[PDB]
């Protein structure tokens, strides 16, 4: 897969959300 999943999901929880790659690119969600 295209997308760092692992490193996005412990920079979001730093800022307290969960990490979700969007097929090239990774972001952070409060859900």
């Amino acid at each position: 897969a295209f997308c760092n999943l692992r490193r996005c999901e412990l920079s979001c929880r730093s800022l307290g959300l969960l990490g979700k790659c969007i097929g090239e690119a990774c972001k952070c969600v409060p859900y």
